[PDB]
């Protein structure tokens, strides 16, 4: 019994974290074979970040400028190049630690989580999902930059995110690791805002279902719902769209509880119209959407790494 | 900016993660240098559950009916013995992946993480509290027993919780790595229940001023309050009491904030009479206490 936000093991991760310098700026990079990704803003100046030509900045960098630390070992940089918003710095050494990873884009309401770092060191671990509108609730302080965000699936790691900045609400932006930012953001001193925000319907229902496995069941219903009545609610209240593909992933949920995905959404309908009514579900008193189905299947099954 | 429930870094942990059996029982157990520490109830059978005599249990025990499993490597069980509730099995092998270590046993409402496992793999990685009734709300499925809780300050890490069993209303009872059980609970299965559990006084503080420093501040008011009326307030709320040493340890926050300790007990009594109204504070509608004020330090300023 139990229900945490709940990080992948973050050890695989942790092997590959290592501190890279450039001038009078230090951030994080991720060391995976013989390459280091980080953030290319690292090769800014707080002039250059006004208005920045990166492919100008670059060129005048030899790779003895960029210094690299994994632990206490200087690694020597043999080559640089960009991909995107990310810098690629070839290192003479390959990472002994290099676990199986690939590289993926994540879609909003997806979740990952995130090895924050610092001076190239592991301070923290949590659970967070990419919002509907690309930002990131992360906790993040100066010199996070970096830092990635993953998934397990096996024994391989997928790196879906890296740390670029805090936009002015406190969220964060960042980009996948082929550079590619999540979200319309740049890697400049700009004005920059967050969408408004929405909520992952799709997450909340895995959530709710996770609630009933647990033995919370004061919110079910005898009611069920249409797909498009559900939506109709949704829509009011800055829930995103539930799709055909969403009450299939929730199947198997819906077939260990009895409960069906439209009469769980019916459920919901009647949670956002009239509140929890000084009621709890899973110990909080708003409804959670950084679990995916996925998740909580994960959670509730005990899958290893 | 930005607050989360944050666990440590789990990798020097899941590096001493084995599986150990014995008999029908498989559970996981913690290898460092030649010894894997794990609950003294694997060794338990079906009758060995309502009153086991664990003693009399691990006497007939030999070495070669423990099986520890290391990876895809067999370690080689060379002696055992039991201290408290914990079952140390002495290896052949020094884990080197052995980190800089303490065994330490803590007090209720410090937080730790906890790298739940199953079969000796690790699944998952979370942050919990030591309530004040001793358990702790987990998310344990069978199998995780073993499990351990610790805090990773510096490059060592302090462990400081071992899971040995789930209680009927779903809350989590365990050990130190001595052995020696958090709150008046038993490895047996005898009729055993929680205490009413309470609020962790200091931490929802330690959070509301976590709150401040992120620049939430409408829950803050012109009153302060006197402790003694706080803890009189507070009671009637199944809050614990506010000491003298929790107003003392909040005093780095409130020296960073402006907001004298009792000054944010004053807003903290105006929450409990008047709840959030539709208002959340660093993204929750509840008071949360499980970060303490090291833990908001920590987070808050490195
Ligand atoms: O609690 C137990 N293991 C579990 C732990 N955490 C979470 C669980 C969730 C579901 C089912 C088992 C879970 C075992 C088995 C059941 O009986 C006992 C009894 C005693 Cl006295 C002791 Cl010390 C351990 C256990």
């Amino acid at each position: 019994s139990g229900f945490r936000k709940m990080a992948f093991p973050s050890g695989k991760v942790e092997g590959c974290m290592v501190q890279v310098t450039c001038g009078t700026t230090t951030l994080n990079g991720l060391w995976l074979d013989d390459v280091v990704y980080c953030p290319r803003h690292v090769i800014c100046t707080s002039e250059d970040m006004l208005n920045p030509n990166y492919e100008d900045l670059l060129i005048r960098k030899s790779n003895h400028n960029f210094l690299v630390q994994a632990g206490n070992v200087q690694l020597r940089v043999i080559g640089h190049s960009m991909q995107n918003c990310v810098l690629k710095l070839k290192v003479d050494t390959a990472n002994p630690k290099t676990p199986k990873y690939k590289f993926v884009r994540i879609q909003p309401g997806q979740t990952f989580s995130v090895l924050a770092c610092y001076n190239g060191s592991p301070s923290g671990v949590y659970q967070c999902a990419m919002r509907p509108n690309f930002t990131i609730k992360g906790s993040f302080l100066n010199g996070s930059c970096g830092s990635v965000g993953f998934n397990i699936d096996y024994d391989c790691v997928s790196f879906c995110y890296m740390h670029h900045m805090e936009l002015p609400t406190g969220v964060h932006a960042g980009t996948d690791l082929e550079g590619n930012f999540y979200g319309p953001f740049v890697d400049r001193q700009t004005a920059q805002a967050a969408g408004t925000d929405t909520t992952i319907t799709v997450n909340v229902l895995a959530w709710l279902y996770a609630a009933v496995i647990n033995g919370d069941r004061w919110f079910l219903n005898r009611f069920t719902t249409t797909l498009n009545d559900f939506n109709l609610v949704a829509m009011k209240y800055n829930y995103e769209p539930l799709t055909q593909d969403h009450v299939d992933i929730l199947g198997p949920l819906s077939a260990q509880t009895g409960i069906a995905v439209l009469d769980m959404c019916a459920s919901l309908k009647e949670l956002l119209q009239n509140g929890m009514n000084g009621r709890t579900i899973l110990g909080s008193a708003l409804l959670e959407d950084e679990f995916t189905p996925f998740d909580v299947v994960r959670q509730c099954s005990g899958v290893t790494f």
